[PDB]
């Protein structure tokens, strides 16, 4: 099932960094990582929780569809892209926490807990504020647990409507060309030490899917682009993307 | 509602070419084109017909979902990418005509006509061979009629399940980055002598979507890249993409 490829650690060291990348070959049903311990270490999901959060909001009509416009609340926050109107597509792309905080408050702590248990999502614990638990409450999920959750989403096997799963998979769209499609979601955990940067999703090829879950130590916000860069270098080495 | 802009013809003449580009601003309900007459002249859809053909095949259950595998028949054809197994995603991406000819035979004359009428697609005429009418039969569609059709698809308004429409829009994914998403379909009309290349679809942006339909005279296969290139030079002049 799982296989440790120590050679990917060079992509972390050359960038003054430390972390884990986890890949899963869907056709062959084989997994790969540079660090199996860290691959199974559970962290706060941070904004990667926007994937299950959207699925719950959509199956509950808190979000009607991907074009509904939730406008700014007039409060200027420290990330410029947040201070405007958004839909599901753009709130996911720019990781607009206030929008999903409003979703969370509308979902409710009860329905949130039941749905995460149904998703088998991490430790299934929402202790804390209903609108911040994924950022500074009790929820914990590991890299291999992200892949397990993403594989069910890819196959429409989560305990929500197929429509909700298709919409969220649409909103996860990050990059596409004639070689590959990436559906993914970034995340940055800052409230609990050590600070952690996430990238989780998958790569669609013509005749295979490669799921990935990555996290790395991220002391400041200036190295956040290293999440995609390191992940891509592993993908280039494994001949997954050209 | 419609405005002419002959500045765009410079992009055509720059490449010793001729054709039409039609843009539709969804927010403004406003349209633009370099040649109004040509914008409303009907042509064979060629492989742009794979958009409606896919919708009908999915709705009628000829295609179960975007993962079902259509086996190569073993007949070696001139386009190398056709000589392999395909699913709906890859059959669209590589314009695999033989796969869609099998769809059309399964759908059949009676159901194909009824669905095209319900779609109000072009002249709604499928006279000719059931498995080749979009390539050398009687169906005809204009650039502006393509947009009218695409707008209905985008809003899930066609007489097919929302699921059918969602799957075809996923299969139309062509290009995506941080700036825009392009969902489109190429086409190459070669059997009636006004031999033309098509590119129809739309560009998704954060706060808007720009529908487009273009066709140009295309004497050989070597100029096919000019469909996307000229279209993009127009989108970059209107500052629709960076
Ligand atoms: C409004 C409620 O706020 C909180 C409530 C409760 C706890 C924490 C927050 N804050 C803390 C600050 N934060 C933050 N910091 C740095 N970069 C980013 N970014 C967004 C996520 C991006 C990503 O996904 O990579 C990276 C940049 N976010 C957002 C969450
Ligand atoms: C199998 C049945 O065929 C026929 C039956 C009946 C009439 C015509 C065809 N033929 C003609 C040859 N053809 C063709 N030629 C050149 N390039 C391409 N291409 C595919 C479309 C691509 C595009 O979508 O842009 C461009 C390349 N296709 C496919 C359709
Ligand atoms: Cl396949
Ligand atoms: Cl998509």
């Amino acid at each position: 099932m799982w296989q440790e490829n120590k050679s990917w650690n060079a992509h972390f060291t050359e960038h003054k960094s430390q972390g884990v990348v986890v890949l899963w070959n869907e056709n062959k049903q084989q997994g790969f990582t540079n660090n199996l311990k860290r691959a199974n270490q559970a962290f706060l999901p941070a904004s990667t929780f926007k994937i299950p959060n959207s699925l719950i909001a959509l199956d509950l009509g808190v979000v009607k569809d991907e074009h509904q416009v939730f406008k700014w609340d007039g409060q200027t926050r420290d990330i410029a892209t947040w201070n405007r109107d958004h839909n599901l597509i753009t709130a996911m792309k720019y990781s607009v926490v206030p929008v999903y905080q409003e979703f969370a408050r509308q979902i409710g702590e009860a329905r949130m807990s039941k749905m995460l248990h149904a998703f088998d999502y991490g430790n299934e614990d929402i202790s804390g504020n209903v609108d911040s638990f994924w950022l500074d409450g009790g929820i914990r999920i590991s890299a291999t647990e992200q892949i397990s959750f993403l594989r069910k989403l890819y196959h429409n096997k989560l305990h929500v409507s197929e429509r909700s799963q298709r919409i969220v998979k649409q909103a996860m769209l990050t990059e596409a060309n004639g070689d590959y499609i990436i559906r993914a979601k970034t995340g940055y955990s800052t409230r609990i030490e050590p600070k952690i940067g996430w990238w989780v999703g998958w790569v669609e090829l013509d005749d295979n899917v490669w799921f990935f879950a990555m996290n790395m130590d991220m002391p400041t916000s200036d190295g956040l682009g290293l999440r995609q860069a390191i992940t891509k270098e592993v993908l280039k080495q494994e001949k997954i993307i050209p």
